[PDB]
């Protein structure tokens, strides 16, 4: 039943009565980062195709656009539904407020559905490989649909770059802090030559956040150091609690507007605030049902929105030009679909197993050796 | 068939024949770093019974000890054989001189032979997983056997920690160079204060060797920076040419003596020089045949030494007390033998596949989508 | 099995045991030069017809044009596919970069397909008759489609006379040099009267490029001679290597801009450069699939694009008025189709066979004569 | 060149030859240029993404 | 059975059992001189598709060019392998050092492998037809691959026309000596006038080197005779000992520099020295594995390199335009592959058989005849 990844060793069972059973030592087994625009990459072909089939019911140019715009937004909403459908029980839980996005079953073009069906966490013969920052993604994906739809009317209430939004929850905070660490070590690679009373040019660089205490690391930042400001904000973020993040009370009296403007994120608040998104979604959906559903379904062969429990290999494919690249063995369907929408940003498989023996190694070894024993000293 | 690691996509139709067949891009697709002592860990149990059972037979003192020593020595010699057997074409070419080690078929305790069989490069469903630094290891494993056997006569000609030895061939060079980069990005993590007129004592570190050219990096090293001298040597080493390394003429006039002492290595020359080992091996073998073979073979059921084509999953396990630890799915015997000898220091799998397409994505998608268009009827 | 072109000779077999078997001494056996606009000549009727059937789905005037424009471009692309499909293996090889043009199977009007099916190299009971400069044509045909499509939007990036394009490859160079030789001998037919210290009017003319060495022929060109400049450029071209053609380093320090402006060609570069054409093709095709395919297929009965292995007799027909002309015997289908689209510019059949005898002519003759021998001296 | 026994024997009895040369010369014509034929030969190992 | 080349004599009876069985006397019974460029001619088509298809994939510029270069280099390396594989026992012995070239089994485009299979000595119904100067060629073919691969890095260490290289082994020597005789009987055809007091201007030429001894022939060379200096060198060369040639101490104090420059050859030493090539090969191979193997194998369906026992008729064909030309009967595939790569420069078949007889011809004939005698009747 175990992954036939490599040829098994042919051996004598003197050893066999040990008990070493495989146990998943670390969770999860892998991780996949999805390209935010995946929903758009998929919607695109359909949206465009509207210029053709839209004629089946004689749609004016203006209407053709709205229909297409809907297909983009619809794609986002349905991709969210899918992702949410595959989330770990805790994530489905915390994201309860926007579950209407998951519940809604508005039909979409058949193949459009099939493609979307590839996203979400995936269970594999190696363990669970999760969609990185799924919680954040789920909300961004949701915000995006709310924004695309808000184009039907120049309503500027929802007019941000959803691909940068972060909320005041742990899922976001956790990501914030990670992007902080990465950003730091990226800056600490620069070199500024501080000329001292000693010697001349001293091509040097800011210390790496190795073993210092966060508070201390902050102090020890040379006002002179390149991007010395950012290092301050970022180090502060690595400290800040969820609480402080809400109230803009970043440890070393730092501004959240900087932390965000540094990592190039936007603070999802006001309009893009969860409960607001809910209402907005429910409305746009109602509108879609009364103003476009009929048109969309009169143009395309539609089917039910994906909402399964696993994602697929395709999520691990990257495309550029006429080449497609993946890592672990994929089926053809996965390679093809993967090639069409180059869905992944990164992908890591890091399984870790552990087993326990009921025998000390010294004894087990002893037996192994006693196999070649001769009569004069065998049992 | 391909690796059935995850479930296949429910054949999302259409998509003309893009021709995306799979191709391995990563050669190798993974590496395993075996524990230098594996052959010792294996012989241990047998060598041991040679000490316990010894007394009941008339095998005692110097003798008992030599028989036991032999087993460790043969263990290294036989493990070398195996490794060589599974080396890439050119790897065998380069080690041509020590091919006598590969040919020798002296019997060994049967199960000891079986265990050594796990050693070597592996062919796997994701590509080729190689034994990191095989060339260096094959030579170390060989020197180790010559060294162990030397204990029989106390002959101190071969008296060195074989784990550290490095020769003047390319295999060893790459290793030196890698171990250098390791050290640099390791030392550079250290801090030191620069008390300046303008702004009191600072706190900075030696700049990471990023995109800067080796030459300049060398110069730009302040004597004040912790381990200033070493950074110099190691940087210089990153520049060496196999020839330079072989003649102690390291760029920026550094000493091989330091480069090696910094990386806690030893230069295999004089006695441990390839050629010399070859001869000594031949003698040790002819000596073993006459003098110890009979005892060794009267204590154990022996069998032919391994000489397979591939290593095995087992090489991927790590042990401590009563726990084993591995990464990717192994058979049972692989996990078992693995727990008994804890063969690996580290293991990395990192596949990369590639496919080519007749058409670009735009039209491919435009079509995929077009299948949902409804036909203008009446 | 041999071409029953003429009545066979009735003869006695004393001779017959010779071995003279026919072998193709020279390749190819023939050559056909196609009228560049053949794709347009064919598309035309369909493009026009759109004004009628376009109504089946109520197309606005603007859209009707784009649809038609597409049919022109589509014709070019599919004609290229066909030609490429019949090319000798070396040509298919060198032209590998634009093979997407060959691969694409977008449907076109049924009869439009049938007509296009006539183009390309043709295997005959006399040998292979090739489409002259097929390689160059294939690219020009391709460039043309890319240009027609670039009219849907006034995109002037692709706005040249594809019928004059030449690239930096051997197929083009080879043609260049040929057009040079022809051009020369066309100019060397003029007469300029150089009055000397000797006599008066000396109606003379520039020497013919008979046996001179190219370098020498260049020098010996009288500054006075009519179109003396051209003779210089052209003679230079006859020398230039492929290498020099790229870098504008024409032997006798001549400008490529002249060589081209003389033979009335354009240097395909920048926009019309192979790899650029590829990308451009892939895009326009994608666009066609999403903006017109449905419309086109809702108007016409469409079929698969030609892509066979042989061209047909029709390629050798010329039309003018109500008369149609060809050379070697053609079927009716070939004459008719040929008449509708007057596809050829020129056509030559120059087969060359060679055979070897196992007997010297003197012996074979001897035997032939011994047939009428009488008893007193026969064997 | 290889002879039958009868030929070797009779030949041995009367040593009939002073000299002997075999200098055959064959020639063949292809209906395809070498460059094309070569192209095809190579296209045999072609993969899907660029085969016909 | 024997070669059924001609019709068998209608069994002219009698003749007691003389015992005239056939025996090959000519060893070899024929030779083929392969065109040094055969491996290039073969790789051409493949290397080419690597340039055309390259662009559609993301393979471009330096890269596209290196992949293509590899194919030429592997073509030489693999053609060497083949040739060595079919060499006579001692031929392999002498080239022992470069045996790594023979062992390497790196895959190549399948049909490219198939084509290289035509290379090598042949076993035939008339004796053994050998590849003239195999030793020299095997080494040239090897140097060629090392040289081609050097283009990847522009490394000009290996920058020579490998077709000319000659080493200081016997294989090369015989060649030198032969090429010498060639030149002499070639230059000696030239005339020069000797205006004498007794009888005006004459017209004579340097005497053909017939039965005269090399030493004397040397002296007897008039500075006036066209190409006087060369005749000297070449004659001297006919006298050299492998040792002399190897140390530039040519008899009659001539210079190897001239001998080689006369015969438009090059002395393989320094970089192109046997040993050096061995090492460089091993590196090139380890480099190819990591860096180019994946691309090469993703463009073509590859297969194992040839390593047969015999070459084939194909090696006997010559091509030009659309005509092929051979001498003795070849199969169809032999004529075809032959026309595609025009592998031969020259080809000579020259069998010689021998038989022994128990009795002399006189009595043998006297008997043959006696069978027609009539028996005295009554």
């Amino acid at each position: 039943m175990r992954l036939g990844w490599i040829d098994p060793l042919p051996q004598v069972d003197t050893i066999f009565p040990l008990g070493l059973e495989p146990n998943v030592e670390s969770i999860p087994a892998g991780e996949v980062e999805l390209d935010f625009n995946l929903p758009e990459t998929i919607a695109k072909p359909f949206a465009d195709t509207v210029t053709s089939v839209g004629d089946r019911i004689q749609l004016v140019d203006d209407d053709k656009e709205n229909i297409a715009t809907s297909i983009y937004g619809l794609s986002f909403f349905k991709a969210a539904r899918q992702l949410y459908s595959t989330m770990l029980d805790h994530e489905k839980a915390v994201n309860q407020p926007l579950k209407a996005v998951y519940y809604d079953e508005t039909p979409i073009p058949a193949h459009m559905s099939g493609a979307l069906g590839i996203i979400g966490h995936m269970k594999t013969k190696v363990g669970d490989v999760l969609v990185k920052d799924a919680g954040v993604l789920f909300k961004r994906g949701t915000a995006a649909g709310v924004t695309k739809f808000s184009e039907i009317d120049n309503d500027k209430t929802w007019n941000l770059d959803c691909s940068k939004l972060v909320w005041a929850d742990h899922s976001s905070l956790s990501m914030i802090k990670r992007l902080a660490s990465e950003k730091i070590s990226q800056l600490v690679k620069q070199r500024y030559r501080v000329t001292d009373a000693q010697g001349h040019v001293y091509s040097v660089s800011m210390p790496q956040l190795t073993d210092q205490a966060l508070p201390d690391y902050y102090d020890s930042i040379p006002d002179v150091a390149p991007n010395s400001d950012q290092l301050r904000v970022l180090t502060a973020a690595l400290q800040m609690s969820l609480a402080q993040f809400r109230n803009d009370e970043l440890p070393h009296d730092e501004d959240r507007s900087d932390l965000l403007t540094t990592l190039d994120l936007l603070y999802a608040d006001g309009a893009y605030e969860i409960s607001a998104l809910r209402d907005q979604f429910e409305l746009l959906m109602a509108r879609y049902t009364t103003d476009f559903k009929w048109r969309v379904e009169s143009i395309f062969k539609v089917g039910p929105p994906p909402a399964g429990t696993t994602g697929y290999g395709a999520q691990t494919v990257s495309s550029t030009g006429n080449t497609a690249r993946w890592q672990f063995p994929l089926s053809d369907a996965d390679i093809n679909i993967g090639y069409l929408f180059s869905p992944s940003k990164s992908f890591s498989l890091f399984p870790k197993m552990v087993g326990y023996s009921k025998r000390a190694r010294e004894d087990a070894s002893a037996s192994f050796a006693n196999s070649d024993a001769k009569k004069f000293y065998a049992d």
